[PDB]
C-alpha cells in the first residue's frame, strides 16, 4: 500500500558548491510526467556525517525535518538546504513515503528552477498480469 | 576509470515468481529509453543467491560464499541497446534471487530492467537514470550530488 523513496544528498562525501548567482542548493522531488500524487506523502529529513553513508533510525542520523522543512504542492516537494555549499563531511537523507503508485518519480540537487544540478529518476510499471514478478534496480560505483 | 554499475536484483521480495503456460520462461531485459545508453562495451556478471541477502544499498560483497557466479550458465544476448537474459524456467522460487551487474562507461540517461516474458508483454518493468541538468562540464558534473533508491519490501 505504501512505497518509500530514499534520496541521499552527498552520498560520497564531496565538496558540493553552487556558483554565486545560482542561489542555494535545493532538492526537488516530483514526477516529470500518469503523474504521482504527493499530497499524502510522509517526509523525513535526516542529517549525518558523510563518513556514515554508503538504517536511518540509528543515532548517527539526526532528524532535522523541522529545521529544514519543505514545501509540497501535490506534484513537487521542495527542500531548501539553506546554503550554496555542502561540505565533504555533510550528508542528508530524505525519505518520502507515498501510497504505492505506478509511475516515475525524480529527485534533484539543483537550483529552485531546475536549470542547474543533477536529477535522478526512478520508475516502476506493471507491463501486465498479476504475477509476483519483481526486481529492484540502482546505479552505483 | 569512470564506470558505473547498473545493478538489477531479481526477486528481492522473496516471492514465487510464476509464469503460467503460454508465457514461456521468465526473462530479464535491460535497455534504455530516451539519448539511448550504449551497452556495446558493457561488462556483465550474473549471480545467484537467497533473497534475504539483497539490500536496498546493493553495495554487497559479490565475491562472497553467499553469491555464486552463474554468468556462463545463463549467458545473455547484447546487441548494444538491449541485454536479454533467459532464466530458463517459468518458475523462480521464493528462496531464489539473482543479481545482474552491468558495468558501463559513466553515462547520463535512463536504463530499464524487466522480469517479463521474452517479448516484454507480461510482467514488471523498472527504470532508473540520472542526468546533468544544465549540461555544464564543471566540478559538480564530476561528482555524485545525490542518489535515489526505492525501498524494497521483503515480508
Amino acid at each position: 500500500q505504501t512505497e518509500t523513496y530514499i534520496t541521499q544528498i552527498n552520498p560520497e562525501g564531496k565538496e558540493m558548491y553552487f556558483a554565486s548567482g545560482l542561489g542555494n542548493l535545493y532538492t526537488i522531488i516530483g514526477s516529470d510526467g500518469s503523474p504521482v500524487n504527493l499530497l499524502n506523502a510522509e517526509v523525513k529529513i535526516l542529517k549525518t556525517n558523510s563518513k556514515n553513508l554508503t538504517n536511518y533510525d540509528s543515532p548517527e542520523f539526526e532528524d532535522v525535518t523541522s529545521q529544514y522543512s519543505y514545501t509540497n504542492d501535490g506534484s513537487k516537494i521542495t527542500i531548501d538546504w539553506k546554503t550554496n555549499s555542502i561540505s565533504s563531511t555533510t550528508s542528508y537523507v530524505v525519505l518520502v513515503k507515498i501510497p504505492k503508485q505506478s509511475g516515475v518519480l525524480y529527485s534533484t540537487v539543483s537550483d529552485i528552477n531546475q536549470t542547474y544540478g543533477s536529477k535522478y529518476s526512478y520508475g516502476h510499471t506493471n507491463i501486465s498480469g498479476d504475477s509476483d514478478a519483481n526486481a529492484e534496480i540502482k546505479l552505483l560505483s
